[PDB]
Order: C-alpha cells, then structure tokens, then sequence
C-alpha cells in the first residue's frame, strides 16, 4: 500500500543519487511507452509528466515511497530524432545508474504490448543481462488492443522474451487498471 510518494531528487548527472535506504525499483522504456502514465497509475495521482511528445532526456528522477524506498524514473530511449549530445547524456545517466547503484532490486523494462517486442528493447534485455541487472517485462497500453488480439500478442512477447533472460512479464493498462494491482504487489514483495 503506497501512503506517500514525494520527489526527492531530480538527478542531472552521475552519481547524484540520494542514499540508499531500504531499497528501490526502477522504470525504462522507449519514450512514448506510457512510462509517465504507468508511474501514475502506481502512484494513484497524477505527479509525472504524461505528453502524446516525448521529452528530451534530461535526468533521472527518484521518487521517495513511505519515507523508505525508491521509484526511479529512468529516461526513455529512442525515438524521437536524440541528438548525440542528447544520447550520450542518456548513456552517460542510465549507464552510470545500473553501474553503481548497488541497491537497485528490479528494473521494469515498459514495452508497448500493441506490438510485437522491438530491436531496441531486445539491445536494452541484452545491456541489462551483461551487467547483471534483474528485470520485469511490462507490457504497456493494453487496453486498445483487440480482445480477438490478446492471445496471440501476448504469446508473441513470451516467445520472443524467453529467448533471453527474465523474471515475468505483466500486460498492464494505465487507463483500465489491468496488471497496476499485480505489480504493485511484486513491487511490495521485491521491496521488503
Ligand atoms: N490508451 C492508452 N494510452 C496510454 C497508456 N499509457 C500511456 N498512454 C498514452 O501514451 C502517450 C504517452 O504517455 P506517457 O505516459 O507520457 O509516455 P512516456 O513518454 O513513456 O512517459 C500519452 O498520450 C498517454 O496518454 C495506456 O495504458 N493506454
């Protein structure tokens, strides 16, 4: 049960990151991915910043929960046109994060479960696996694909997830509510 969520730390470069505490999980997707959204809906208010346009990489943002543990907010990948100064700062955050943040117990990885898993999710499967990172598959924007549809997408994301190495996959709706309830409660788990 999430009492409280504050903004504690907007994190503009390595390392600024605020003590540890009892634990945290991470957020990251491609841009658009309905990360803002999904937050959100965890949260159970309105308090990240939801746009049909993707913002520019700028930080990496923590979220305080019960005055002991962490959401962060893990900029969004590709793509809008990510300049190089732009990719090399998210490089330069995400990289330095998953490198040195020794108290980071899950990341969930966002994808759009209206289509079938993409190159750049796979390289991010890929990144997290060789630096030893524990990931969830969360399977985004639910809601607006076809009730016939649902079977078949979802099998697809299995199949081409497997391939690799995972710890779940949760289809979630940030407008209808599916799967907010279940990864709440593996969020709790994972946390205490
Ligand atoms: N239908 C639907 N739209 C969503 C959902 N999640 C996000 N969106 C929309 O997708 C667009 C991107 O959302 P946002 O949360 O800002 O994505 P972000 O860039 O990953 O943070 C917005 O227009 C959202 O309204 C969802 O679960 N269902």
């Amino acid at each position: 049960i999430i009492r409280d969520v504050e903004l504690v730390k907007v994190a503009r470069t390595p390392g600024d990151y605020p003590p540890p505490l009892k634990g945290e999980v991470a957020f990251v997707g491609r841009s658009n991915v309905g990360k803002s959204s999904l937050l959100n809906a965890l949260f159970n208010r309105k308090i990240a910043f939801v746009s049909k346009t993707p913002g520019k990489t700028r930080s990496i943002n923590f979220y305080l929960v019960n005055s002991k543990y962490y959401f962060v907010d893990l900029p969004g990948y590709g793509y809008a046109k990510v300049s190089k100064k732009e990719r090399m700062l998210w490089k330069r955050l995400v990289e330095d994060y998953f490198k040195n943040r020794w108290s980071l117990q899950m990341v969930f990885l966002l994808v759009d479960g209206r289509i079938p898993p993409q190159d750049s999710d796979l390289m991010m499967v890929e990144w997290m696996k060789s630096l030893n990172i524990p990931f969830t598959i969360v399977l985004t924007k639910m809601d607006k694909v076809k009730m016939s549809e649902r079977a078949k997408k979802l099998e697809e994301h299995r199949k081409v997830f497997s391939k690799y190495g995972e710890y779940t996959i949760i289809p979630t709706s940030s407008v209808t509510g599916e799967g907010i309830s279940e990864l709440l409660d593996l969020i709790s788990t994972l946390l205490k």
